[PDB]
Parts: structure tokens; C-alpha cells; sequence
């Protein structure tokens, strides 16, 4: 079964990161972090790996439910709730994966609002919704042990023991004390545990190449900056590649991202087997191409083909 | 050939609201029209009414706050121009109902409006609130290029600046919420006929009912349990739009099977403007796995009878 990647143009595509439309794709050969993102991991031959699953709704988000108020010396006022798989059902701590699927696989304050709706009932179940923070950097932050700390303003309209959900937006803020880092981890077992099951990192193998991201900009709820989630791939390349299921018959296949107006290929890029892109590029910054442009498959190639410069 | 999607029930998302596909569901005695106009797609893949590619843009917006509004209502009101949601300008001489990605009913949308600004340690500015759009307000008019949104925050929104409407969920369904999720909006504001919409959708076999992807949408304050139904799902939309299949007739015959037994758990009608119909004589969910799928099996004709549910 031959190889293929969807016909969605870069104005069609959204983040496999956090629940954003892509805005542009993005270079950056100086980075010295290690890349190694958990959602938005798909082999070619459609494995989900690390903490990806399938719903555009599902990434960065939770299901669960409040236990209880906890104290915490920091400001606000802090609760406790358990997590589920995003379907509702416990999470299985043995299953082999690094944390709940859709778990947020990058330090910072994450901003969003937790909503609840009452399982004891016109025979209607009460509500309420609110905006909320979750620091994955925190001690506190344990998916993979079954639940999590979330802090909100309102300081009393919460209730323990009904089913949450969160849905996020963005970040609470960037400034240096907010710990954003799209490419550190959270320790998903908390601060004197392993991170296990993880997707691999990932990098550039051959001489002057560098990895080529799908960037969104993140909304702030306040202070300053641009904050930016690159993912390696679009969710919808996800998607695509998971019901594909399509052999990979090399380590490498050749793409090349094609004007569809004229017929003018801008760039060549190498996808990787295991989910990835690289370029032939000396500069950091958006890639200039119109965003009816899209990628298409040419070839089966090797880790050795000499990509033409961007 | 034509092919659906193989993604089970857990793995699907509604085309109306960012949100999972939680359960199946039918009412055969729904009295209202049904021509919701996201999650609007042919079977050979022409996208309809507002509908458009994006999870992210399914009722979200993108444009600019030009100015606070002084209104009687109690709140906060703010009014912003809106663009298509990849930015550039909005058409209105388009042939489409309003910005593709507009909500598609009546009711007080729930959601966070957040803003960065364009001017800049050469850094910008940022804010973002909680905020609610009422669909049924006057003040909706996105075909003409603008919406108002109001908050509880009372001073902290920018004008002239780049701005975002997140959506999450609805901000009360009580008496006076005008919640109705088959009353679309008047997209040109109060009084006004709508324009360009995708054609309505109804059973014409005797003994058929239209079958839903249900989804329970978040609620701020109040009481309910509201859901949102849609026709396919966002995924059948992104998949038939890609195939672009020949419709070989008006109706595939299409089989929920639950693949951990092989068995077949009920047939459907899936009809060439995007919507399926079962034989069933009951409202309500459909208990049945979420690892189940639909599975193409044949085009039929308008006169196939379907096995009952
Ligand atoms: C508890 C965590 C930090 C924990 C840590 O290890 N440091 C902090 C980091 C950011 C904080 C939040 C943000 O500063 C925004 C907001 C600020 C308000 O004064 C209090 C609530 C609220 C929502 C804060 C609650 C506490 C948070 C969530
Ligand atoms: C302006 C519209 C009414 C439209 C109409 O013409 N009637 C009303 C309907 C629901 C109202 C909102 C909701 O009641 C929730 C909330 C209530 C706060 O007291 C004020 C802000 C805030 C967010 C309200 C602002 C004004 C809204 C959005
Ligand atoms: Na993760
Ligand atoms: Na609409």
C-alpha cells in the first residue's frame, strides 16, 4: 500500500501540540534544547507514539474530577482532581504510556477553564465554569499517577467530587518566572520519577540540516511576549497517517512543498520514518510561503540524499 | 471508490463544536427544521454552508475590537470586526451564509476572547477574558463583517487590536437563554433573511429518522445538560472533502460493525448531502461500543428499506 499524505494546505492544517490553527512553519538551527515532544507523534506507518491520540480535542486537555481544596504556599486558590482518559474511563498507571493520551507534554502555566457538570440532579445537574492555570512544572503535576493540580481567581466556586473537564486556551504568562519551555518535559510521575514510554527525540542526522516545525502562536492571558508550540507534525497529518497504515520503504521519504497555482516546487524537505521533517537551511526564522502551498510525496529516499537548499 | 474513515466513536469530533463525539442519538419527533450549517459536506466532498477544514475554527472568530459599545444590558459589550479565520478581509459579497467557521445556532456562546498586540523588551502586550456572544442578539451581524461580544471584565479590552474568540461552551440554558441549537442565527443581523445556506435535512422513507453525533457542551453557571447535534462528524468532513469519490447513486448503505466481533450492530442510509437516516422508532441515545465504526457497503437506491435499529 503506497505512502501518502493528505492535500491541506497550510491555511487547512492545525497543531498537534496544543489546539491551535497553524500559522506558519518555522526554523530554528541554534536550538540547543533537545527535541522531544510527546503529542503529535506518528510514525510513517501510522504508530502513535508518546502521549498522542486522535481528537483535535483531546490535546492538552483533561477529564476527571475534583477531590478537594488544597493549600499551597504559592498565591490563588489551588484544587486537586483526579484524571481519566479523556473518554471517561481510569487510567490504567500500567499502561505503556508516559501519562493519560493528550496529556500537555511541555513546561508552563497553561491557561484554560475548568467546567463541571453535577452528576446528582427539572430533574437538571448544576454547573459552573471558570478560568483556571495548570503549572506541569509543579510537584503537584502527576497525570501519570492519576491526577493533577489546577488553580483558579474564583475563590470558592468549585466543587469537589463532580466530573471536570478541562479545555485549554493558552498560557497565563510568559515572563521569566512562568517556566515556559516548549521542549522541557513535565515529569509526569512527579520529581523523583522517570519519565517512561516516551516517543524518541528527535534530530537532524545529515551535515547542515535542520528540523522544520508547524508553528502556532499560543494566546496570553496577560504580560508580555509571542509565545510559540511547534509541532513536528499537523494533527492531521496524524490522522492520515494512522488510518493509512501505509509500509514506510525506507528511513526517508522525500517531500516537496509545491505552488499549486504554478506548478513551482518552493523547497524539498526529508520526512522521517519516525515522524519528522528536516530541511537544508542556514537561517531560523518562518518559512515565506503561501499558505496555499501543501506538501507532497515524491519518493522513497536515503538518511544520504543531499537535500537542496532552502 | 468511496470509503468512510476508519476511526471508532471515541475517535471522532463534532462538526458544531469543538468538542468529542460522546454518543449516537435520534428524536423522530423533532418538530423544528434541521439545516445546521457546520459539519456540512457533500459525499463528493463540497464543503457547505459556513463549513471549513479546521477543528480550531468551528464557532471561533478572528478580527479586530474597534471600540467598547454602550448598551442597556447588564455586562461589558465590545464590538469587533471579524476576517476570515485565516485573516485576510471577509467577502461579504461571498456566496456563503457568513465567515465559514460562524456558529450555526441561537444561543449565549461561552468563551475566552484573548488579544496580542500588534505594537511592540520588543515585546507585545497581551490580555485575554472570559466573554460571551449571543447568536440571537441584533448586534450578530458576522455577513456584514462584525459581532459584538461582552464580559464581565469591565475596562482590560484593547481597541484596534488583533483578537481572538476561543470558543468553550454556552453561558446558560435557562428560559431566557434562547438556547435552540436548529434556530440558526440571522447572520445579517435582526429581521433578516439568510443567504446562501446549506438545503435542509429530513427522512423522506417512511419509518426513517435522522441519526446524530451527540456532544454535551460545557455550561458557566445554571442548570441543564445541553448537547450539540451534528450530521458527520469533523473527520467525515476533513476525509470526504480529501477522497472527492463519485457518489455512484443518492444513498450509500453503510454498516456499524463492532470489529472485536465482526458482527453488524445496525445499518444506515448515508444520503449524498452529508447525513444519515436509520430505522428507528425510539428517541434517544444508541447504547452501543465506542470501538464500533461505520463501514461502507454498497450504493443503494431511495427505495432500499432498511433493516430496523
Ligand atoms: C501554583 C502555581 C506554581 C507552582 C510552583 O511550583 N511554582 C502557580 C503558577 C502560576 C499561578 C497562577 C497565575 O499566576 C495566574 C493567577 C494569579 C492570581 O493572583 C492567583 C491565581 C492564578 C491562577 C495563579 C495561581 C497559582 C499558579 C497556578
Ligand atoms: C447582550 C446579551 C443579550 C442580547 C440581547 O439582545 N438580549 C446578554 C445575554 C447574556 C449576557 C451575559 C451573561 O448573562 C453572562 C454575564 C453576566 C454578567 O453579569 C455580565 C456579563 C455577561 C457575560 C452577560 C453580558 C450580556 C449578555 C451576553
Ligand atoms: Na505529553
Ligand atoms: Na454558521
Amino acid at each position: 500500500k503506497p505512502f501518502t499524505l493528505p492535500i491541506l494546505t497550510l491555511g487547512e492544517l492545525t497543531n498537534s501540540r496544543f489546539p491551535l490553527p497553524i500559522d506558519v512553519l518555522y526554523t530554528n538551527p541554534n536550538e540547543s534544547a533537545i527535541v522531544q515532544c510527546q503529542n503529535g507523534r506518528c510514525t510513517l506507518d501510522g504508530e502513535l507514539q508518546g502521549t498522542t491520540q486522535l481528537l483535535p480535542t483531546g490535546i492538552c486537555a483533561f477529564r476527571g474530577k475534583v477531590t478537594q481544596q488544597v493549600q499551597d504556599e504559592h498565591r490563588g486558590t489551588h484544587w486537586n482532581m483526579t484524571v481519566t482518559n479523556l473518554n471517561g474511563t481510569p487510567f490504567d498507571p500500567t499502561e505503556d504510556v508516559p501519562a493519560p493520551l493528550g496529556t500537555p507534554d511541555f513546561s508552563g502555566q497553561i491557561y484554560g477553564v475548568i467546567s463541571q457538570r453535577n452528576t446528582n440532579t427539572g430533574n437538571l445537574p448544576a454547573n459552573r465554569a471558570h478560568e483556571a492555570v495548570i503549572a506541569t512544572y509543579s510537584p503537584k503535576f502527576t497525570p501519570k499517577l492519576g491526577n493533577i493540580q489546577f488553580s483558579t481567581w474564583e475563590t470558592q466556586d468549585v466543587s469537589s467530587g463532580q466530573p471536570t473537564k478541562f479545555t485549554p486556551v493558552g498560557l497565563a504568562s510568559v515572563d521569566a518566572n512562568s517556566h515556559f519551555d516548549q521542549w522541557t518535559l513535565p515529569s509526569y510521575s512527579g520529581a523523583l520519577t522517570l519519565n517512561m514510554n516516551l516517543a524518541p527525540s528527535v534530530a537532524p542526522v545529515f551535515p547542515g540540516e535542520c528540523l522544520l516545525f508547524f508553528r502556532s502562536f499560543i494566546p496570553l492571558k496577560g504580560g508580555y511576549g509571542n509565545p510559540a508550540i511547534d509541532c513536528l507534525m499537523p494533527q492531521e497529518w496524524v490522522q492520515h497517517l494512522y488510518q493509512e497504515s501505509a509500509p514506510s520503504l525506507s528511513d526517508v521519504a522525500l517531500v516537496r512543498y509545491v505552488n499549486p497555482e504554478t506548478g513551482r516546487t518552493l523547497f524539498e524537505a526529508k520526512l522521517h520514518r519516525n515522524g519528522f521533517l528536516t530541511v537544508a537551511r542556514n537561517s531560523a526564522g518562518p518559512v515565506v510561503a503561501p499558505t496555499n502551498g501543501y506538501f507532497r510525496f515524491d519518493s522513497w529516499v536515503n538518511q544520504f540524499y543531499t537535500l537542496a537548499p532552502m
